[PDB]
């Protein structure tokens, strides 16, 4: 919380200003320090608002002379951490390491400061409130700051590299969480040494993620390249061609429930889809999509198209009988009604329709059985909210299967009004065939564009279009509230006025004009203003805004598709049986390389 | 095949690892090499998985000491090539030349390695599988790698420059197939020397292509400029103006069936149309198009317009009599029927129509006789698939002539239903006048744009538009399946519902609204959703996507037109008689320069 941290910092500065020892440590006033340390009544264990000692104040402002004088007067201040909530466990060693004062780190380790001291405070935890997540240990702080000398000095004094914070992250995870991504590779190389023998790269955090999986999730492409440099083998370099043998143990993740590629495509980070364009991963998912993914996706698309054709044919031949009542109202045009269940299935065509409806119900049950456990598997927000995983289509097909089952219930219980679920089910089921458009390059990015336009410019257009219809519907209704509805029936009731002016916004119906009668002049004025500001201005400004936001998000539209084709492969590999999806790569047991599976990439390095 | 090559490379590395001599040659372990070559039981002719010797392994990893020790123990390993399928014929000289080890090439030639050894393997042939096509000879390998010293050393030892691989390419063709295009000119200059006397530049491959024609086909513009540098003569350089005299022997290609420009404009390469913008070729095709091409294309366009006017006038005056049956059905509006052939031609106007129909049939026969042999001449895929040659228009006019002949057959055999071929023939014949739009700058690029939009954004729009119509047609049909069809007949049958909602997608008909009756509320909900997602969203998103893909392919649209005007000249020169197309250039026999035809270009070099 921002105001709490502002109060904490203000109170900390007030205690510093209201304590002569803390002010002398801050301003490096050595004379006042000698006077205060000469007096025995002055407490060496004075604590500030955050529980900081005077040594913490000396290390905070890089006053080496003040810190050495305080440690000469009281060495045990090196062993005293802070004890208040935003800075629980922070010692002077943490602040000395953060400020990169190597002589101060030497002086603190000389006095016996704890090299395993853990700063379990709210300011040192990973949070959107905190601006840096450098860990909880001085070794993690020195690794994330970027000082190799302090790292070597802490390791020589007994710092444990295999130390986990409150999130379970080791020093490698917090190194991969840094946004620098350049010196962190050098610090990763430094900390891979002294880990001589489970290695530190195989230690998962509390989310179960290895540093390889964490680099895949967080979208650290440079750290991913640095990690594969250690997981490759150059076979030959004859001429301009070289053949490298990447290891797919930590990429393919055979047997693991949450594989590497599944964590990559389901990650919320925008850089996380830039891991799919790297040298082993792109070749692996490209081999999987061409060899196995695309034919299986095409036959599933054909099966879903045939299923929707059967559902549509069952909707066309829906059992309707003549009405058993007279049409007294002259504005009532209903001549047919739904049959009861006893009379619905009598003829042979009704038996064929019964077979098709059983096929439809079985398909809806299959759709629900495929869709429901994945919501609990990957979370409700990530399943329905990510474009790469097919977010809106899962909501659409769950609504479609629910409406089909509701129509089955209404058919069995003889409820009237099956058109209301059936039209919704037809519209949602046929618009859910746009999922399979992600399997084709001609149709994938256009479908992603349609998704971006619907949740983007269409909603912000509709919010103002609603206030224009609500104005002009009321105006058009009250101008025609004193006129005969038979001559101009476009605005005769307020719902009809709303629908008529909504159609007049999009110019899908003609302007109401009866030239044999005398319309009000207020209709002419209001409709001229409506034609100016809605038809001419906003309906063309929507085209202009779509054209402006098409080229801005065009590059983002192609990348999101290339990822959508890595999530279709990573699902089909998960959901389809194993005999249809053979293990990808080259088996090392055939060639004596071991029990590992490799991928061979031959590239022209010139 | 990728998996076969992965298996081959893995098996090759496994044999290297399972053989002590091959592993010693790979790792350059000279002590183990001395131990193994001391033992007589160790076979010097050990072969790997690809049939490679230990000398091949030594040359593969640039181990010069290992290779010299192996050749000291066994010189005849220099004469032993590999004998397995991916690497048939590859010797150690090929791998030494590929890795640019000049001392190893000296040591191999000293031992008597074959300088004419031909590597007829699948890895050395031109293929999309292979990443490099460097030829099949060590001289071709040294030329394509870029080492002049190795080229001179191989030529001094007896390499044949006039050597052809399995594709018939000499060393110059494989030099022109390199994507470097900069050092290949220097290597071309080097290999033009030692060819002192048919020269090497006049040797065709198995496709009949010279290096000049191959550089034209492959779009190598830098090599084309380097080749004309040797085919030009500077007459004078007075001031800032210079007059050069280019040779049109290998550019115009008089008498040759497959000329240079015909191979250039029919090539599938995208860079191949960048040869038409070079200094002799652009001036030659510009002179041909202005002097002869444009008036002939204009009079052919006028003749085709008059022919289509005659065909349209014959379709308007089509012989129709009154029906000889009563209209019992109230929804039947047919009042006229086709006349029989005996009563069709009675009056004088019918004789004028007979003359016009004979003109139409003769024109269709002429169109077929012009179009049919060119399909067999240039291939079916290249004739119907290339925008530069007029791809879709040939399919359109073949369909048009076929429909005209089908209408003639139906007229002679008294078949009923000539409207079905005649409307198709009229639509296709009038849309085939867009071919002649390539003869004009105002109409050419716009027609290429229309072609790019139809095969581009229009198809990807129509594939999703089809799933929107199939959804909303079914919804609109089942909402009106219980209503009287007389009040709202837009959705009364499923084909009529499909056509009505297809018209409602493009807003070419009004929204169905009868204000004197009570329509279903489900129609209002479904039509509001349809108006949002089809009329507002997708119909404007098509405009936005066309505007986005107009400026991206605008530069490509002008270049494709400039080429289309070089293919119209190269066809008209081929198809029209020779007395209408005089030979282009300046005759050298008039001025004593020889039996060659030249083009004079005067340019301001400042
Ligand atoms: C969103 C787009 C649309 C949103 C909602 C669309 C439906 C509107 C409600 C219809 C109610 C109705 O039937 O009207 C009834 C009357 O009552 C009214 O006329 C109420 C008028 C409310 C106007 C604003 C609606 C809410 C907008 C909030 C959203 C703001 C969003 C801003 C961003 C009945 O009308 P009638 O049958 O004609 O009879 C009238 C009585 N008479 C016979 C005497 C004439
Ligand atoms: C492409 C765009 C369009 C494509 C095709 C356009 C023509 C559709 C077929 C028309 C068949 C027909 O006449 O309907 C018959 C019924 O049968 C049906 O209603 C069949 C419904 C099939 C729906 C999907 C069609 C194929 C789409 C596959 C492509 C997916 C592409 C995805 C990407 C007759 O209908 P009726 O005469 O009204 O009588 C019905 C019976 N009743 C009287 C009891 C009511
Ligand atoms: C007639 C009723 C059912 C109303 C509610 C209509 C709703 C349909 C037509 C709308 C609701 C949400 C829309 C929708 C949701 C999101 C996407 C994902 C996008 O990448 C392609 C279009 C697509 C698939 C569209 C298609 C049309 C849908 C499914
Ligand atoms: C402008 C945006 C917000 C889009 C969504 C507009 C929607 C509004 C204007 C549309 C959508 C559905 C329409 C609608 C639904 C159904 C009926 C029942 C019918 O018997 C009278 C009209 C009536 C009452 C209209 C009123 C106007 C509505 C509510
Ligand atoms: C009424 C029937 C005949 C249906 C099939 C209509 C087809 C016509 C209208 C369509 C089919 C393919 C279309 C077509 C093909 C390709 C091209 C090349 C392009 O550079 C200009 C437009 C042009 C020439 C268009 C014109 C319109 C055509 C010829
Ligand atoms: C959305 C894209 C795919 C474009 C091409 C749409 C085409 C469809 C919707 C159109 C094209 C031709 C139309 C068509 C052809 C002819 C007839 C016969 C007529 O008596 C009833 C309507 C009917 C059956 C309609 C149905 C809808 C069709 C098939």
């Amino acid at each position: 919380w921002e105001q709490y941290r502002d109060r904490v910092n203000m109170l900390q500065q007030e205690r510093i200003r209201d304590s002569p020892l803390l002010q002398a440590a801050k301003e490096n006033d050595l004379r006042l320090l000698k006077i205060l340390l000469l007096n025995q009544s002055c407490d060496f264990q004075q604590r500030g608002a955050v529980g900081e000692t005077a040594l913490h104040v000396a290390a905070l402002y890089d006053n080496l002379e003040a810190a050495t004088l305080l440690m000469e007067a009281a060495p045990e201040l090196a062993k005293e951490p802070a004890l208040c909530e935003p800075f629980v466990g922070q010692t002077a060693l943490h602040i000395a390491v953060m400020n990169q004062n190597l002589n101060l780190v030497r002086a603190l380790l000389a006095r016996g400061a704890s090299v395993s001291a853990r700063a379990t405070g709210a300011a040192f935890r990973r949070s959107p409130h905190n601006l840096i997540y450098y860990g909880e240990h001085p070794l993690s702080f020195a690794a994330c700051v970027g000082s190799e000398e302090i790292v070597r000095l802490l390791i020589e004094h007994g710092a444990d590299i295999r130390a986990q914070d409150s999130l379970g992250n080791t020093v490698l995870h917090i190194l991969i969480l840094q946004p620098n991504k350049t010196f962190a590779c050098q610090m990763y190389n430094l900390l891979l040494s002294y880990d001589e023998h489970q290695s530190l790269e195989l230690v998962p955090n509390h989310q179960g993620l290895t540093p390889f999986k964490l680099a895949g999730v967080e979208g650290n492409t440079v750290m991913f390249q640095h990690l594969m440099q250690k997981r490759k083998h150059v076979q030959w370099t004859c001429g301009p061609l070289t053949s490298t043998l990447y290891d797919l143990t930590e990429i393919d993740s055979w047997g693991e429930e949450l594989s590497f590629l599944e964590l990559v495509v389901s990650s919320k980070k925008r850089e996380a889809r830039q891991i799919l364009e790297q040298t082993p991963v792109k070749e692996l998912v490209s081999f999987k999509w061409k060899k196995y993914g695309r034919p299986y996706f095409c036959v599933l698309a054909s099966l879903y198209i045939l299923y929707m054709i059967c559902f549509t044919t069952c909707c066309i031949y829906r059992p309707l009988k003549l009405r058993d009542d007279n049409r007294t109202d002259p504005r009532d045009i209903t001549i047919l009604q739904q049959k009861l269940l006893q009379e619905a299935y009598v003829t042979h065509q009704d038996n064929i329709r019964l077979v098709g409806e059983l096929v439809t119900v079985t398909g809806a049950v299959i759709i629900l059985l495929l869709e429901i456990p994945d919501i609990f598997r990957v979370g409700a927000s990530r399943y329905f909210g990510q474009t790469i995983l097919g977010g809106p289509f899962h909501v659409i097909i769950i609504t479609y299967a629910s409406l089909v089952l509701l129509t089955m219930v209404m058919r069995l219980t003889n409820m009237n009004g099956e058109v209301v679920p059936l039209s919704f089910a037809l519209v949602l089921g046929w618009c859910s065939v746009m999922y399979f458009a992600r399997g084709f390059q001609m149709l994938g990015p256009f479908t992603i564009m349609i998704q971006k336009m619907i949740f983007g410019d269409l909603m912000r257009f509709c919010w103002l279009m609603a206030v224009v219809i609500l104005g002009f519907a009321s105006a058009f209704h009250i101008t025609f509230q004193t006129e005969d509805p038979n001559n101009l029936g476009e605005f005769s009731d307020y719902p009809t006025a709303l629908f008529s002016t909504f159609e007049l916004f999009l110019t899908i119906i003609d302007g109401p004009a009866n030239y044999s009668v005398d319309l009000p002049f207020m209709y002419c004025i209001t409709y001229a203003a409506f034609a100016i500001i809605a038809t001419l201005l906003m309906l063309n400004l929507f085209i202009a805004m779509m054209g402006d936001t098409h080229w801005r998000v065009a590059q983002e539209r192609d990348e999101l598709w290339r990822a959508q084709v890595v999530a279709t492969t990573v699902m089909l590999e998960r959901k389809m049986p194993r005999f249809l999806w053979p293990r990808s790569g080259i088996c090392g047991y055939e060639y004596g390389l071991g029990d590992r599976w490799f991928l061979r990439v031959e590239n022209h390095h010139d």
